[PDB]
């Protein structure tokens, strides 16, 4: 079972879980109820497993795209924020955590990918993907490569795939899957070719991209606000700008709204909300986490005004506008799963962009 008398939280390893713990500390100081913050692997898959038998964390943290599935499976408790509190957050954040007319989680921060470049190696970042190949061989004089980002998670390659047309569910329509169209293929082919021509490696994952960039071995990388922290610890003179365009079109990243949901099986649903509404979602609460690992554009209309000034957050939102906020429909896990296989098979060579995307379409629509 879920032990009552405490709060067990779950958040991804790339987020400021220490900053969250800190917030948990002052909760135990003002209430006596201790808080355990953990970051297990594939927590977004783990939760639905355990939470189905009535176990797991009291509150789960993840981008909103997964929450609809959880709510469909009766794993999330409905939240009860009074008008006053709802008004403390931007109306669009709420829409992202609404399912079948009920709010199924609390919005935290808006996440969008941006281009991170080493101002010293690249005082002027490219504006197009097409000019990156040349830039890569040009950078050989300095013994560097052009770009280097995570190729294992479709979240990171999706912007290039959508630039020229590719899409998941048209504006949330299940009856319209575009991971097989011209755009998708065009974009994925450009990526595959970058690997074909030795400008990128199919095995570059999150760890490899970060080390390579923070160690100043690469001129650019792609990531979210949560990555800024470690870049600060490397003294690298970086900048966060717009993502390169493809075929004249802007890269369209899937925007995610970090969210906090309460386990439907939690005996502590009452403590959870006090903690989420009066300890975390407060100016002082978010800074605690944002000081650990940046959260990006937070939903707390107040503490965000003291952050929207940051050129980084500005770029974050700029790319956010060039793309779209993800749907929260249950079908999303199937989408990400399909695309994941496709990009990895196409990248590695086990398949042609055509076969891979077709199969991705099939996996989503069957
Ligand atoms: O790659 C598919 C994956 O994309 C998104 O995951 C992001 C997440 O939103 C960010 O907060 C951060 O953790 O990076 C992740 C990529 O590794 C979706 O939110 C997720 O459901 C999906 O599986």
């Amino acid at each position: 079972k879920i032990e009552e008398g405490k709060l067990v939280i779950w958040i991804n390893g790339d987020k400021g879980y220490n900053g969250l713990a800190e917030v948990g500390k002052k909760f135990e100081k003002d209430t006596g109820i201790k808080v355990t913050v953990e970051h297990p692997d594939k927590l977004e898959e783990k939760f639905p497993q355990v939470a189905a038998t009535g176990d797991g964390p009291d509150i789960i943290f993840w981008a909103h795209d997964r929450f609809g599935g959880y709510a469909q499976s009766g794993l999330l408790a409905e939240i009860t924020p009074d008008k006053a509190f709802q008004d403390k957050l931007y109306p669009f954040t709420w829409d992202a955590v609404r399912y079948n007319g009920k709010l199924i989680a609390y919005p935290i921060a808006v996440e969008a990918l941006s281009l991170i470049y080493n101002k010293d190696l690249l005082p002027n970042p490219p504006k197009t993907w097409e000019e990156i190949p040349a830039l890569d061989k040009e950078l050989k004089a300095k013994g560097k490569s052009a770009l280097m980002f995570n190729l294992q998670e479709p979240y990171f390659t999706w912007p290039l795939i959508a630039a020229d047309g590719g899409y998941a569910f048209k504006y949330g329509d299940i009856k319209d899957v575009g991971v097989d169209n011209a755009g998708a293929k065009a974009g994925l082919t450009f990526l595959v070719d970058l690997i074909k021509n030795k400008h990128m490696n199919a095995d570059t994952d999150y760890s490899i991209a970060e080390a390579a960039f923070n160690k100043g071995e690469t001129a650019m990388t792609i990531n979210g606000p949560w990555a800024w922290s470690n870049i600060d610890t490397s003294k690298v003179n970086y900048g966060v700008t717009v993502l390169p365009t493809f075929k004249g079109q802007p890269s369209k990243p899937f925007v995610g709204v970090l969210s906090a949901g309460i386990n439907a099986a939690s005996p502590n649903k009452e403590l959870a909300k006090e903690f989420l509404e009066n300890y975390l979602l407060t100016d002082e609460g978010l800074e605690a986490v944002n000081k650990d690992k940046p959260l990006g554009a937070v939903a707390l209309k107040s503490y965000e005004e003291e952050l929207a000034k940051d050129p980084r957050i500005a770029a974050t939102m700029e790319n956010a506008q060039k793309g779209e906020i993800m749907p929260n429909i249950p079908q999303m896990s199937a989408f990400w799963y399909a695309v994941r296989t496709a990009v990895i098979n196409a990248a590695s060579g086990r398949q042609t962009v055509d076969e891979a995307l077709k199969d991705a379409q099939t996996r989503i629509t069957k």
